[PDB]
């Protein structure tokens, strides 16, 4: 019911690679915006991102993280600086 750059990622990553786990942590607050541009700027900026998800079995980190920056390349050259990525697969993790 908010149209906003957190719920486009989720969007695309749990249509993508179906993941059993998927968050999608905005710290953008901690790294950027001001109060002189609030309203008029994108804020979304600053994402943590862990996707545990089957699809990254027998992939490389840098294969998985390769995939995941291309599902997300929209947003890379539309506000989003900085994405920090965790990919695992269900076995790696609990």
């Amino acid at each position: 019911a908010i149209e906003n750059r957190a719920s486009r990622m989720r969007e695309k990553l749990q249509k993508e690679l179906e993941p059993v786990e998927l968050v999608i942590e905005d710290v953008s607050y901690q790294h950027a915006g001001h109060a002189g541009m609030k309203g008029r700027t994108d804020d979304e900026t600053h994402f943590n991102v862990k996707i545990v998800s089957k699809g990254f079995e027998g992939m490389n980190l840098v294969k998985r993280h390769r995939l995941v920056y291309h599902l997300l390349r929209e947003e890379l050259d539309t506000g989003l600086h900085a994405l920090s990525i965790v990919s695992k697969t269900p076995s790696e993790s609990p």
